[PDB]
């Protein structure tokens, strides 16, 4: 009994490794991590001098990359990284407007995928908030951060930035620089556009210094990652050396992919505003007359063709219980890491056209997709250009 | 930054080798088998994947068998978050929670400074019997009736004897209270059927951490009844929809298998070692708590340093001294410690779970006590004993109670 369980999960995970290798991965929420960072996460770090040094190095590297007077690296995810700053001084996008569920909104025009640059300013004064948050799951264009800190401080309101999806772009100096554009707080997840391990990070100034470190639930003996800290250290160093060139290609690949889709007859949002400035490509399947498939149908069809993406709630949808949403969300951050360029995005968009418009069997397109994906199983923008999806046996 | 990857590579290899040559007695930590560590090492960055649901449903099913529970939830990223979910599910803001107090050995989570400070503000303490190391069961029943809490919580950070779960039941059922058991520290022994059986003693919920006595990866598990299944699933936040975290779930499933096959044997030895180590320390001049009750019924050994006449060192000093001697343990506040706000606690807490995983038996416990006595009572220099200590630890580096007779502290290079 129970002898075959280790073997069963060893075999399944290998199959998972192989499947992901021969797939185009386009989930905006998922990146790929280098063998060096992955090596540090296998050292579970379970009387602790060597943990004190990695702690300080993470803080030392976080201050240099994001340019902050203070940096905390102790939260286990972007969610609690928010909660820690939420507990400090005790609103952002509606879920539908910008995702990101918390319950323990900004003036937004659906046509222009951004917070209203004029209507928000008049909203700051005549609503009297204490915490202004710029952050969302559906984040195509940079938020008016500098158009907010001329009204916040006069009414006595502080400014935070949940760039969980965008953290990696800010590090490579590409999307925006909120911390010098007004934002006093910068939260974020370390595993999305930032190609690090699962973990949360907080960045702030000591201008008043609310000292979050006291109330993030600090356990140095009770319940924390530690093995993810060693990977965080390496990830930072990678983003410090390669982040510039990485975030440049990410934002370009997104654009290239977005236009490639549009030209093939995908109603991807804001063609006049050039689709996005971030890693995301947001497409309206509902108002795509040529398609004829549901966004739910499409995501399930693409998965059969080895194209992984997720259906999304576009602001204009049904009452927030949606088995059948209107949108499909794409992210170029992982594909950029495997070494796909602007010309490679066109090939991807063609695979997507064949399924959605040409109505070609997804099992047939699968063959071309896995042949294309195999050719990009090497981790770029790192010190160790090795085999990603490599399976390392321990016994 | 180019030599940062090489830097932490050395720091982590040194960490491994230092840990190999140390006696690890921190009750909050344990050692993982190579299989479990391999499964985590897959480190997959996670709606697309099908193999993810397969290992997670197997976790749920394995947990149900191991703990004999009608429903299981393996989404929690820690025991603390597991408690949060139950608090969320069973308490509206500003409700009475009955828990074992922090000074009396409860967990930070349970109180106004932590998880309970986020949802259900009003926390009342279990009556505690400091001469024993347990809840005053007789007074407890009375308090249930008088104060009328909605959630009664058993379990603690300082947990040497099983809690009176069954004594609470009838009083709780009258008051309209539910009863939960934070198995964080003791989950492994419960899975090995050794400490107590809360689910068959009146607990509707059994929360836990999967890394403590339970030699799985980091994360938390909630075990409950079919009644509460829908209620619980809804309230645990970091699961299927956001932050998958399905790499430690792969390793959980293996740990579940290991606990099913070796759990009984393992847990039996843990208590036996804890008892032997306590007895070996007592005979040697260490005032280890509750000699009349045979010291422990769990993995822990609590020793009162301040009221150890022979020692002469501070509880705080000894912790730092043992660190220089490669004996890693933690100093702890005792129920009679003047203020909770004390940098200088009176006691030292020990756990035998990892030493048991590494293949140590009662004989080895006596040797560990002998090393400890040399520092504490003989006043032998930490560096002198350290060398004899690191020779003793070197031969206990193989992982027992697994399917792989492999070497823990083994370092795998990925590139």
């Amino acid at each position: 009994m129970y002898s075959d369980v280790p073997k069963f999960i060893r075999d399944v995970s290998i199959k998972q490794h192989e499947w992901m290798r021969e797939s185009i991965k386009l989930i905006a929420s998922e990146n790929i991590t280098s063998l060096a960072v992955r090596e540090a996460c296998a050292t579970d770090f379970m009387g602790c001098k060597y943990i004190d040094e990695v702690e300080t190095l993470c803080i030392e590297l976080s201050k240099e990359l994001f340019k902050a007077e203070h940096a905390n690296v102790q939260p286990t995810s972007g969610v609690v990284a928010n909660l820690a700053v939420f507990f400090a001084e005790t609103m952002a996008l509606s879920v539908p407007d910008g995702g990101h569920i918390s319950h323990w909104n900004h003036p937004f025009d659906p046509e222009e995928m951004n917070i209203d640059a004029d209507a928000m300013v008049k909203k700051i004064l005549e609503e009297k908030p204490k915490l202004i948050l710029f952050g969302g799951s559906l984040f195509p264009f940079p938020h008016p951060v500098a158009d907010a800190y001329e009204a916040a401080q006069e009414v006595g309101a502080k400014i935070a930035y949940d760039g969980a999806h965008v953290l990696g772009l800010i590090a490579g100096k590409q999307f925006q620089d909120p911390l010098r554009e007004g934002a006093e707080y910068l939260m974020g997840s370390t595993h999305k556009t930032f190609f690090g391990p699962q973990g949360g990070v907080i960045l702030t100034t000591k201008e008043n210094a609310d000292k979050i470190d006291s109330h993030v639930f600090p356990g140095v003996v009770s319940n924390h990652h530690l093995h993810h800290k060693a990977g965080l250290a390496i990830a930072l160093a990678e983003m410090l050396e390669f982040g510039e060139a990485y975030a440049k290609q990410v934002i370009k690949n997104a654009k290239a992919l977005a236009q490639a889709l549009y030209e093939r007859g995908f109603n991807v949002l804001c063609e006049h505003k050039d689709f996005t400035e971030s890693h995301q490509v947001i497409i309206d399947i509902e108002s795509s007359p040529d398609i004829e498939f549901s966004a739910s149908e499409l995501a399930k069809m693409y998965e059969e063709a080895n194209i992984i993406l997720n259906k999304n709630l576009l602001p204009w949808d049904d009452v927030n219980n949606s088995d059948n949403p209107s949108g499909i969300r794409l992210g170029t951050q992982e594909c950029t890491r495997l070494g796909m360029k602007e010309k490679e995005m066109e090939e991807i968009a063609e695979f997507m056209k064949r399924i959605a418009i040409d109505k070609e069997k997804p099992e047939k397109v699968r063959e071309d997709v896995k042949e294309f994906a195999k050719e990009y199983s090497t981790i770029h923008y790192s010190f160790d250009e090795g085999d990603g999806f490599k399976y390392l046996r321990f016994y």
